[PDB]
């Protein structure tokens, strides 16, 4: 049984005939094994049983309330101040609540990108994640859509970890570039060369590979030729007749169809990685946002909770109960209760979760969730000391 003293609101749990003071309702439920609510009694009634030692986990949350919303939404945002200066400052926000997206803060379009720095190296950020880039040769990076005037701005450790590494911002290497083609094409069209065919939609460019030909967009055709033209002043025009017979392959160039547009960080200081998964979805969806401020409502902007011994300001609409999957380094499933102040507390297993009254956890991304300051693990074993 579980009692609350009417005079003091103090909790007591009855264990093996002794009343034990207990620090919080969370701890009481861990020791009882079910999400009990206290029975109110007059203070003097508690004198009728022998009093034992205090039990529970002092740093646990008082209880474990969770917010109604079923869709799991987690967003990490970097905001940079003094972006052009010698000393930019980055702030990071963790947002676990629905967003309000608009033209001032929205997903990067397929031809938009952000140039950033982290630990002395440079990366291109697109909708998909981050891509290594070497700014040593700016003629080369120009042909890959980066203007010579573009300068990187810093990202946070948290943002670097959250953005998936999608591979380098470069043309895929072509093995045997310069060697004669084995496809029956004219001798000038060596491996790694570009040609075109006229279509009703205009020119279609192709690159010659060891094992076939691959369609490339105009931007990629230009970048190929900028790096190595193989002696050709322009892509030779071939007839469909000669080409349709050749094996078609894929050439996985990262370059978008439209000329790349590089985001001005002084104008658009906010960069976010947004993740979401709804009940019953097979996989989550994520995207990168860019814009003027956090993707939250006018009034939500004032509700942030700074984690002083943490790294982020947290924006939450109530508690959360989440499941993570991470390679630590072996594949590990873990659960956390998140209190309404953004503190995460481990929940070791489903039996323990259910004793606390925490029904199915929501899948969430460890890259964002583990940025939250961690409190004590909520375990019966800890509670019973
Ligand atoms: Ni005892
Ligand atoms: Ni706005
Ligand atoms: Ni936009
Ligand atoms: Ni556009």
């Amino acid at each position: 049984s579980l009692f609350t003293d009417r005079a003091t609101n103090q909790l007591y749990v009855l264990l093996s005939g002794q009343l034990h003071p207990v620090y919080n309702l969370t701890s009481a439920r861990l020791v009882l094994g079910n999400p009990a609510n206290p029975a109110t009694v007059k203070s003097s009634e508690l004198s009728k049983l022998p009093m034992g030692q205090t039990v529970g986990i002092p740093g646990a949350p008082y209880a474990t309330p969770v917010s109604a919303g079923s869709t799991s939404i987690w967003t990490l945002c970097d905001t940079v101040a003094r972006a052009d200066s010698t000393s930019p400052v980055v702030q990071t926000a963790v947002i676990a609540m629905p967003l309000e997206i608009d033209a001032s803060i929205d997903p990067l379009q397929s031809h938009e990108a952000v140039l950033v720095s982290y630990q002395g190296e440079t990366w291109i950020v697109t909708t998909k994640g981050r891509h290594a880039i070497d700014l040593t040769d700016r003629a080369l990076t120009s042909s890959m859509g980066i203007p010579v005037t573009a300068r990187p701005t810093p990202i946070s450790e948290g943002m670097f970890n959250a953005l998936p590494d999608m591979g380098p911002w470069q043309l895929p290497p072509i093995p045997a570039a310069g060697a004669p083609n084995s496809l029956g094409l004219p001798d000038d069209l060596v491996i790694g060369s570009v040609f075109q065919i006229h279509t009703d939609k205009g020119p279609q460019y192709y690159v010659v590979l060891p094992d076939g030909i691959a369609q490339v967009n105009a931007t990629t055709a230009a970048a190929l030729r900028a790096t190595q033209a193989h002696g050709l002043v322009a892509p030779p025009a071939m007839v469909p007749s000669l080409v349709v017979r050749i094996a078609e392959r894929v050439y996985p160039s990262p370059l978008p169809d439209e000329p790349l547009k590089i985001v001005s960080r002084p104008q658009d200081p906010a960069l976010c990685w947004s993740w979401q998964r709804s009940a019953g979805d097979q996989s989550p969806q994520s995207t990168v946002l860019s814009g003027r401020h956090l993707p939250i409502s006018p009034s939500a902007m004032n509700m942030g909770i700074k984690q002083i011994h943490g790294t982020a300001t947290v924006y939450l609409d109530g508690g959360k109960f989440v499941a993570l999957q991470s390679p630590d380094p072996r594949y590990t499933e873990s659960m956390y209760y998140i209190d309404p102040q953004g503190v995460r507390y481990g929940v070791p297993n489903a039996e323990t979760a259910k004793s606390l009254g925490l029904s199915s956890p929501q899948n969430a991304p460890w890259e964002i969730v583990r940025l939250l300051v961690d409190g004590p693990v909520l375990s019966k074993d800890a509670a019973l000391l």
